[PDB]
């Protein structure tokens, strides 16, 4: 219906709305862009299916998620990822550990003050129902 069509460009203003605030704070610009394979050419064979914030508005524009839960799993995926190339104990991989925990702990907080639970409630029964 043209309701339901009105529900997902909702979602879609509210999804930009969060994505561009992350993406202006400076702990999380490295998120901020793909991994350049030019500059580290193993990144591709450690990481299966890479993501970052310009790759999530890209989706969002191209009606990927159909719930903020699809969102959180990439916003989920950028953090796993950094987690899993940079492993070890030297300053350089524990500061970016640090900046993944904080970009996946900063999305979930915005979510739990300014998303309805009802507005979420009402996606994922349009999408059940397609
Ligand atoms: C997001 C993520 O896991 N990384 C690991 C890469 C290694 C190191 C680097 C050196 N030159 C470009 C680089 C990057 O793009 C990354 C971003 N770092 C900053």
């Amino acid at each position: 219906s043209m309701q339901e069509e009105d529900t997902f460009r909702e979602l879609r203003i509210f999804l930009r709305n969060v994505t561009h605030r992350l993406a202006i704070d400076k702990r999380f610009r490295v998120f901020t862009k793909p991994v350049d394979p030019d500059e580290v050419p193993d990144y591709r064979t450690v990481i299966k299916e890479p993501m970052d914030l310009s790759s999530v508005i890209s989706k969002i524009d191209l009606h990927k998620y159909l719930t903020v839960k699809d969102y959180l799993r990439d916003i989920d995926l950028i953090c796993s990822n950094a987690l899993e190339y940079n492993p070890d104990r030297d300053p350089g991989d524990r500061l970016i550990r640090h900046r993944a925990c904080a970009l996946r702990d900063t999305a979930y907080a915005i979510i739990k003050e300014e998303l309805d639970e009802d507005f979420e409630q009402l996606c994922e029964e349009i999408q059940e129902s397609r």
